[PDB]
């Protein structure tokens, strides 16, 4: 193998600028981390700068460096949605043409009826919510009637919300996997379904650790189950194993924060592995994008950078990082949904010992997969082609 370890980390949602076809998604104007950097009057990324991430487009703080420590480009999305997904599936080796919806006016009558008629309980709520908040106003209601709170969020997900002493957790999950059935349908596509059993009383309900999340598994064989069968390491950390429902996967570690997640990397770099450790930085997405908080966005980009020296100091010369993003998510972009967005690449390993170059332009995310499966000697997959031999 040309690297003994490839460390993935992907950056959820940061975007560096619309898309091509960005129009036909009302993504026009999205620019994640340019937009970002101008709120910020310069965004404070010095070590992302010294990988090349100015030498893929200047922004503000962010300027181009005379030698990159790695090679660098941007990557294009070819599969049709612009979720998480969609992006991390084509990253290991496939391709989407069906996209998951986001509801913003709650889920169509035809899906809601059907659920009532095949779990024979009345559904209410079917909003977009905070899980908390809908608790407070339908939780008594719920209780008292033995219905099922359903609702969403800005992402792709179904959840249904019930007490615990209400409605048996045995029939929530029953209820969740007939959703989850329903949802296989491209009439009202549906990412994730979600149990949120709930316990306590009117003004002091808690969720309970009892979540059940139902995923769906990638539409295809990866490069990560390619691995998993040629005996490598595929160790996932943060939301990776559920993005992909497990597959290909053998460790996963849990995280809690994107500092955490960066700890977690840096247990996987003392670790002797060979294969993939593959990182999701979800906060990005989850707290900063949705929410349209380009401080908070800006503030947790920083925080980030400031964790790569470390990084940089325990990678090998046969390791290979690789920085990446799924999609974007414009925190000043109108609405609650992604943006459909180039995303950045870098390629760094200590053994570049006159740093990088401009690589071409990846056209799907893919490549990346394509790269992994051929520094592995696996399967390639019938996507994307390696930039193995360039670097
Ligand atoms: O805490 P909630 O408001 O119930 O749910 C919000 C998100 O919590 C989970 O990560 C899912 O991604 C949901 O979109
Ligand atoms: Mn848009
Ligand atoms: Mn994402
Ligand atoms: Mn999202």
């Amino acid at each position: 193998n040309k690297y003994k370890r490839i460390f993935l980390v992907v950056m959820d949602s940061v975007g560096i600028g619309e898309a091509p076809d960005a129009e036909q998604f009302g993504d026009l104007g999205s620019d994640t981390i340019g937009h970002i950097a101008e709120h910020m009057n310069g965004l404070q990324m010095p070590n992302m700068v010294k990988l090349g991430l100015g030498n893929i487009r200047e922004m503000k703080g962010i300027s181009k460096v005379e030698k990159p420590l790695g090679y660098y480009t941007k990557m294009q999305e070819k599969s049709t949605g612009k979720d998480t997904m969609t992006g991390h599936w084509e990253i290991m080796g496939l391709y989407i043409d069906t996209p998951f919806q986001v509801f913003p006016e709650g889920f169509p009558k035809e899906l809601l009826d059907e659920l009532e008629e095949k779990t024979g309980r009345k559904i209410i709520g079917n909003k977009p919510a905070s899980g908390t908040e809908i608790l407070d106003e339908l939780g008594q209601e719920q209780m008292e009637t033995g219905s099922l709170i359903v609702y969403t969020s800005a992402d792709s997900v179904l959840q249904i919300a019930a007490h615990e002493e209400v409605v048996p957790l045995d029939e929530l999950y029953k209820i969740c996997k007939i959703a989850r059935e329903l949802t296989l349908d491209e009439k009202y596509m549906v990412g994730r379904v979600i149990a949120r059993p709930f316990v306590g009383e009117p003004g002091n309900f808690t969720r309970t650790p009892n979540r059940h999340d139902y995923a769906l598994k990638p539409f295809g064989r990866t490069v990560m189950n390619e691995l998993k069968d040629s005996d490598y390491d595929v160790i996932a950390i943060g939301k990776i194993s559920d993005i992909y429902d497990g597959e290909g996967v053998t460790e996963s570690l849990r995280t809690k924060s994107n500092m955490d997640g960066m700890d977690k990397l840096v247990d996987t770099l003392n670790m002797d592995f060979t294969g993939l450790s593959f990182l999701n930085l979800v906060d990005f997405d989850a707290l900063f994008g949705h929410r349209r908080d380009p401080q908070g966005y800006g503030e947790a980009l920083q925080e980030y950078d400031a964790r790569l020296p470390e990084v940089f100091a325990k990678l090998k010369e046969d390791d290979l990082l690789l920085i990446t993003a799924d999609h974007g998510n414009d925190p000043i972009h109108p609405g609650t949904d992604h943006t459909r967005e180039y995303v950045p690449l870098l390629a760094y390993s200590p053994s570049m010992k006159e740093g990088g170059q401009e690589l071409p332009l990846r056209q799907t995310f893919a490549d990346i997969g394509a790269t992994v499966a051929e520094n592995f000697g696996v399967k390639m997959p019938e996507y994307g082609t390696s930039f193995l031999n360039e670097l």
